[PDB]
């Protein structure tokens, strides 16, 4: 599915790095993107948990999304969910990262 690539939290060139400054602008535990990672079928979630900035890599297999052991039909069931249960201890993905 590539709903996620038209999401305001969906950056499609954007590296690790290039994703932390854009987190240090607003420094607020919640605040997130996502970004391709540089292999194909590679995601990672850019976000502040804890006063620090975290990454968790996501997987695209097949018509599937994997976070850890938790498979989502795609990114943006991925995403929703984790907007409404936590992901990290006790933080949501609560501000996303756009321009």
């Amino acid at each position: 599915s590539h709903m996620h690539e038209s999401k305001e939290w969906y950056h499609a060139s954007l590296t690790r790095a290039q994703a932390e400054h854009m987190l240090m602008r607003v420094p607020r535990d919640g605040a997130f993107l996502v970004r391709k990672r540089n292999e194909p079928n590679s995601y990672a979630i850019s976000f502040r948990a804890e006063g620090k900035i975290k990454h968790c890599r996501v997987q695209q297999e097949g018509q599937t999304v994997m976070l850890g052991n938790s498979e989502f039909d795609s990114l943006v069931d991925l995403i929703s969910y984790y907007e409404k249960h936590p992901l990290y201890r006790k933080m949501k993905l609560r501000y996303p990262i756009n321009e």
